[PDB]
């Protein structure tokens, strides 16, 4: 996260830190969010790689002891369908990961309400993206979790010339773009906090920001909308 500040130890319970083996260690790759004691909502593109992932939640500062961390690995993954890694702009970027136990609820870990079926934020809603990705542009992964505020912007706008083009769909939300806040490399996967209703819900699933740079002006964040499956997300959970 570019240009954010460090999140409260439990403001955003629900956030995850997805690591990958790298030999007698773990390093962090992406954000995800808690859905179910033992599923994880994150980005098909954060597993497209053939590696040994783990799951820690309960997690705020990758290299310090929190005392609250819980650590599980991945027992199964389970990409949508349509997902095309060489093809990310045509949208599908989600996958859940059921973990090989279920974790400890506590004020440190909780799972992430997500929105009803089809719901649409009008343009400017006010949401915050959070996440250990990179602090800058071509910089390195924050070391305490980082939370931005990236108020949405809407389809007709965000599809536009100057924007993201055809290169965003309907199927995803675009957020931030004001050139100084954004998500950035290692923040994918990880949760769009949008607050409705009085209540914040998992909006989006971290995806995508230009090949030009993180926080680029007119190139808001681009993530998954989760309300578009929430039926895919229930048949998933149902099944395995």
């Amino acid at each position: 996260v570019v240009g954010g500040t460090e999140a409260q130890r439990n403001s955003w319970p629900s956030q995850i830190s997805l690591q990958y083996r790298s030999g007698s260690s773990w390093a962090h790759t992406c954000g995800g969010t808690l859905i179910r004691q033992n599923w994880v909502m994150t980005a098909a593109h954060c597993v497209d790689r053939e590696l040994t992932f783990r799951v820690v939640v309960g997690e705020h500062n990758l290299n310090q002891n929190d005392g609250t961390e819980q650590y599980v690995g991945v027992q199964k993954i389970v990409v949508h369908p349509y997902w095309n890694t060489d093809d990310v702009a045509a949208g599908y970027d989600i996958a859940l990961l059921r973990l090989a136990q279920s974790v400890t609820l506590n004020s440190y870990v909780q799972l992430g309400v997500l929105p009803r079926a089809g719901t649409i934020l009008a343009n400017n809603s006010p949401c915050y993206i959070t996440g250990w990705g990179l602090t800058r542009t071509n910089g390195q992964l924050a070391q305490t979790l980082q939370q931005a505020y990236l108020p949405t912007v809407d389809y007709a706008i965000c599809s536009s010339s100057s924007y993201w083009g055809s290169t965003v769909k309907n199927s995803m939300v675009c957020a931030g773009g004001d050139g100084v806040r954004s998500g950035c490399q290692g923040d994918s996967g990880g949760p769009l906090h949008c607050l409705v209703n009085g209540q914040y819900a998992v909006h989006g699933v971290t995806s995508f920001v230009s090949r030009l740079g993180c926080n680029v002006t007119r190139k808001p964040t681009v993530f998954t909308r989760v309300s578009a499956y929430i039926s895919w997300i229930n048949n998933v959970i149902a099944s395995n």
